[PDB]
């Protein structure tokens, strides 16, 4: 579960560089 | 203990990305 969980927070950085651009 | 070091270090990068915008 703590992993699927900081899988899931990575994708956050990923969208939010996508934003910023 | 370390997989929440490693997700509380997670919220560095939106902090990071969330400032320079």
């Amino acid at each position: 579960q703590l992993d699927s969980k900081l899988n899931d927070l990575k994708s956050l950085l990923k969208e939010i560089a996508n934003n910023i651009k």
